[PDB]
């Protein structure tokens, strides 16, 4: 049987993930600043609690996708604007007025001065996920590391966990669902389309 | 075509029944230890991961297979030399609170009590700091695929040296000829063998 490894986050990692997060959105589109992707949509958990970052691994050793299981959702949603967004905008320039010229990486760029945070859902479900696999993923191998995730969460006092998850991802949100997740409402996180979705434990 | 996903976790204290049992389970050549240590199945547990769990829980990792059965711990130890001074200053007490002292008829002795004196007559492995930095311990029940065990080994040494690791010590049971294997293809070199509470080890090394 193919073995996929489940583990913690390491500094390593970085790079690979945020050419995964990229693909995932790939790299065709963003060949000017590819790390702008990753930037919104990872970094924040690299900086804020690697420790909630799990990577996965295919049976070649090779990274296939990850999950962050995110505690405390109103301090991450709080600090990434705080803190994270500060961060980028100093590295991605907002873009001249023209809408028309706008580059891929321009659309994103913009939409880093443009932020509004999702509801605050925290004392219903405290904690959230966020999830990139490779289209190559296994769904069996998606259900496990939810599975843990999840447990993790309990474990650490969670009693509940919310994820934004892109609106388009009909195979993606099709297995959150069968586990249990149901649809609270869409959200737009930056330029994104996302449907809120939610657990309890 | 067929999956199976393992997890690789920062060990909880809801761990320690599981892991105590795999380590009794573990303890003895072609037999589980329950079966022997019949009075206090537990010293086993205390014995090999108990200054982990009380110094340094987060030194160990927990393997979960596909289906959430814990099927295997490792600890990566960053400093050995600390670990083992705590391990005197720190652990004997406690580990002796929990253990008594046997009686002085080492030809009565129980299972248990073999284990015990080796707490109240305690020696550190060979300090081995000039060449490798850090030490390991490993356990798999049979279950665990030899691919996935080193791929394990390797996620603790890669975490040891991204933490300014230059190597890691370990000591196995002689007797353990298979995981002996599995390191030795790894290009873990021995470099002694010697009791270590009263249990023939050989010490093995990597550079990292």
């Amino acid at each position: 049987s193919d073995a996929y490894v489940i583990r913690p986050f390491m500094p390593s990692d970085e790079e690979t993930l945020y050419d995964l997060c990229l693909k995932s959105c790939g790299d065709e589109i963003y060949k000017r600043e590819p790390r702008i992707i990753g930037d919104r949509d990872l970094g924040a958990y690299i900086y804020l609690h690697p420790e909630y970052i799990y990577v996965l691994e295919d049976d070649r050793d090779k990274i296939c996708g990850y999950l962050c299981g995110a505690l405390d959702s109103k301090q991450f949603y709080e600090r990434y604007e705080s803190e994270w967004l500060t961060q980028i905008r100093d590295r991605h320039p907002q873009p001249e007025n023209d809408i028309a010229s706008w580059t891929p990486e321009e659309i994103v760029a913009n939409s880093f001065y443009n932020f509004t945070p999702p509801t605050d859902v925290s004392v219903l479900y405290l904690s959230h996920l966020e999830a990139r696999f490779d289209s190559s993923v296994p769904e069996k191998v998606i259900k496990r590391i939810i599975r843990f995730i999840l447990e993790q969460l309990k474990a650490k006092g969670s009693y509940g966990a919310s994820m934004l998850i892109d609106s388009w991802r009909t195979n993606l949100r099709r297995i959150f669902t069968s586990m249990g997740f149901v649809d609270l409402q869409e959200y737009s996180w930056m330029s994104e389309q996302k449907c809120m979705i939610a657990i309890k434990l």
